[PDB]
């Protein structure tokens, strides 16, 4: 397992919403939430209107979005990636959608699996995702600094976001 071995989330790479490959040491010097989505999920409004308004808020102080489509929660991401992308559209998002994936089990995307072995990744209940809208905090060279359940606001990330810029 190389992905347990890792350092930071810049030597991971993932496939954006288009298909495109994105290495995501391209984020080295931002701060950033990342996060597993879903379309048709009791939080997909409050999480999709309140993580657009951070991004818009703190733009310009660096913040940056990584979207994970994830059907693995009630099946609650069921739809392609172009219906997913045109999804997001209507709520103007504007940070960054990947490709759907697996973020639990032998299959998970590799970035997944480590950040939920991160010192302040772990769960409390063993370590995997419980539910859509999980959020990890990382910080500017990469390291998991904090996680937010499910059905925490993505506001109450806001008061922590200071310390990392």
């Amino acid at each position: 397992d190389d992905w347990r071995c890792a350092r930071s989330m810049h030597e991971f790479s993932a496939k954006d919403i288009d298909g495109h490959m994105v290495n995501l040491d391209k984020y080295r010097g931002f701060v950033c939430i990342v996060t597993n989505v879903a379309s048709q999920c009791g939080k997909t409004e409050v999480n999709y209107t309140q993580l657009v308004d951070l991004h818009a808020r703190y733009a310009e102080c660096g913040l940056r979005i990584l979207a994970f489509p994830c059907n693995q929660f009630g099946k609650q991401e069921p739809g392609s990636n172009e219906e997913i992308k045109e999804f997001a559209a209507g709520y103007n998002v504007k940070f960054d959608m990947f490709s759907k994936i697996c973020v639990n089990g032998d299959d998970a995307h590799p970035l997944w699996k480590w950040m939920k072995i991160q010192p302040k990744g772990k769960g409390i209940l063993g370590n995997a995702i419980k539910w859509n809208f999980t959020k990890f905090l990382i910080d500017k060279n990469g390291c998991v600094v904090k996680r937010y359940g499910p059905m925490e606001e993505p506001l109450v990330i806001e008061k922590d976001l200071p310390h990392y810029f």
